[PDB]
């Protein structure tokens, strides 16, 4: 099966995956100087207040916290999107040291890591649905570097240990994503896919400008998840990150200049 090992990582996926090759694929580097800024773009409107977070789940290639979105508690809508989107789950992707991990880089500079909140359109009405659409889902990306600790990434940092392996799932109740963005909402915006497989071209990105600060500390907890499930030989969960695909025949927008 798919993996970030060297016998099953991004360069085999186009095997299993050929959309992998496909027209828009992510993650791009985002090249500041060839992003056009689109004075038609609207301010994001992040309306997160009534989230309701449920669990956390380590699935093997991540770790995801997932929210309820039965109804419109966690919403994204604005920038360049038409119409809502709910917030389904969060995770990250990171390295194995500081100087990568993160899946869209600046000017070819990589982070420590990268926070994807996922979220999809109503109109489609249930997830499964919103994958097969053009714009059927939008992704919130934020950077993380490394520096001084984020107080509203702790309660996250501190369960880690109870879903060390594949499969493993704890409740995670009311917590508050919130506390895991930029003070700026700025941003770039091209059209993309899903990172993982099954790759599908079904994603608007939305990635912010400024990124988060967490401590080394922090980051380090991340590095101690495993990719295997329990009982058999440990591989750590690092590098979960997929190299930056061509642009091809695709300009990013800024919503600033
Ligand atoms: C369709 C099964 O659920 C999936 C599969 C892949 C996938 N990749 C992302 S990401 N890394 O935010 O572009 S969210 C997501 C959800
Ligand atoms: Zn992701």
């Amino acid at each position: 099966h798919w993996g970030y090992g060297k016998h099953n990582g991004p360069e085999h996926w186009h095997k299993d995956f050929p959309i992998a090759k496909g027209e828009r694929q992510s993650p791009v580097d985002i090249d500041t100087h060839t992003a056009k800024y689109d004075p038609s773009l609207k301010p994001l409107s992040v309306s997160y207040d009534q989230a309701t977070s449920l669990r956390i789940l380590n699935n093997g290639h991540a770790f995801n916290v997932e929210f309820d979105d039965s109804q419109d508690k966690a919403v994204l809508k604005g920038g360049p999107l038409d119409g809502t989107y709910r917030l389904i789950q969060f995770h990250f992707h990171w390295g194995s040291l500081d100087g990568q991990g993160s899946e869209h880089t600046v000017d070819k500079k990589k982070y420590a890591a990268e926070l994807h909140l996922v979220h999809w359109n109503t109109k489609y009405g249930d997830f499964g649905k919103a994958v097969q659409q053009p714009d059927g889902l939008a992704v919130l990306g934020i950077f993380l570097k490394v520096g001084s600790a984020k107080p509203g990434l702790q309660k996250v940092v501190d369960v880690l240990d109870s879903i060390k392996t594949k499969g493993k799932s704890a409740d995670f109740t009311n917590f508050d994503p919130r506390g895991l963005l930029p003070e700026s909402l700025d941003y770039w915006t091209y059209p993309g896919s899903l990172t993982t497989p099954p790759l599908l071209e079904c994603v608007t990105w939305i990635v912010l400008k400024e990124p988060i600060s967490v401590s080394s500390e922090q980051v380090l907890k991340f590095r101690k998840l495993n990719f295997n499930g329990e009982g058999e030989p440990e591989e750590l969960m690092v590098d979960n990150w997929r190299p930056a695909q061509p642009l091809k025949n695709r300009q990013i927008k800024a919503s600033f200049k």
